């Protein structure tokens, strides 16, 4: 209690092509829900979608449906219940 979990582009390797967001359903300072996913990226390989499984608070967002995210650096910070996903 008192910490936020950050999402980092990891759909690809840490030294290859990057990927952009295909579906965005959140905004800076906005809250997420179990049905309201944060971001979703789609690559020729497979379609990735980031769910929440709970209602979390999103404070800042930099990459949009058009911006490409790179592996190795976080993308957005959101507050969600303890999830093994990142911790």
């Amino acid at each position: 209690m008192g910490q936020v979990v950050q999402f980092k582009l990891s759909d690809i390797g840490e030294g290859i092509r990057e990927v952009t967001v295909k579906e965005w359903y959140v905004k800076e300072g906005d809250t997420v829900s179990q049905f309201d996913s944060i971001c979703e990226v789609q690559s020729d390989k497979a379609s990735v979608t980031i769910t929440s499984r709970y209602d979390g608070v999103i404070k800042k967002l930099y990459y949009n449906l058009d911006d490409i995210a790179y592996v190795g650096k976080p993308l957005v910070d959101i507050e969600t219940e303890a999830l093994k996903d990142l911790e």
